[PDB]
């Protein structure tokens, strides 16, 4: 999986999933702008773009200004996001509003940031990071499984949007079944590349879950 060149943008790029794909790029050869509301770990061989991607303004005045410095935008993964459980009765107000506002309304503010540049170049990639919780209804879960499946339906219609500028937008969902071990951050990023990756060039519209089985196929 060689990504020598091109210019990747990653969301969630501070810990977790993010960071992980933000340095799988890295060591692919890509050139890496993370995005990321902190940055409080010790070591980031990346630009990082410190703002709350739930806040249109703050990713407005970022993505503009990043836009006008590049000439394509190759890849865009999607990996922010936030697990706040409870009992649907219990939830507080709080937990429920950010939820949403992060899991959903961070990539729906990249989207509204970035459309107009993968039209204009033509091509490229997305992958945005839903949950197998999107996929099955989850005790504890069911404001981050329904954020999730928000995600997931909002990343298929702009991959509809986006198919006739040629770019393929896919989904990656994590969690004797479930089949191994608990899959870590660096295994997702893993299925990311491949996504983003020329080996992926038909595949548009569709989300691997990476959860050892765990939802039966659903
Ligand atoms: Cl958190």
């Amino acid at each position: 999986l060689d990504f020598h060149g091109q210019t990747v943008w990653v969301t969630g790029a501070g810990k977790g999933i993010g960071y992980a794909t933000a340095l799988a790029f890295v060591e692919a050869g890509a050139n890496v702008t993370g995005f990321d509301l902190a940055f409080d770990g010790e070591g980031y061989p990346f630009a990082t773009e410190m703002l709350d991607v739930a806040d249109a303004d703050q990713v407005r005045d970022v993505c503009a200004r990043l836009l006008n410095d590049i000439e394509r935008l190759d890849v865009l993964v999607n990996a922010a996001g936030i697990l706040r459980m409870g009992a649907t009765d219990q939830l507080s107000a709080e937990d429920w509003q950010q939820t949403f506002a992060v899991n959903v309304g961070g990539a729906f503010n990249l989207f509204q940031q970035t459309m107009a540049q993968f039209r204009r170049q033509r091509g490229g990639a997305i992958v945005t990071v839903a949950s197998d919780a999107a996929h099955t209804p989850r005790i504890g879960m069911s404001a981050y499984g329904a954020s999730k499946a928000a995600l997931k339906s909002l990343a298929l219609t702009v991959g509809l949007e986006l198919a006739g500028s040629g770019v393929r937008c896919n989904l990656v969902s994590p969690g004797g079944i479930p089949l191994g071990k608990i899959a870590r951050p660096q295994e997702i990023a893993n299925t990311i590349l491949f996504l983003a990756s020329s080996h992926a060039s038909h595949i548009t519209l569709q989300d691997i879950v990476v959860d050892g089985g765990s939802t039966l196929g659903a």
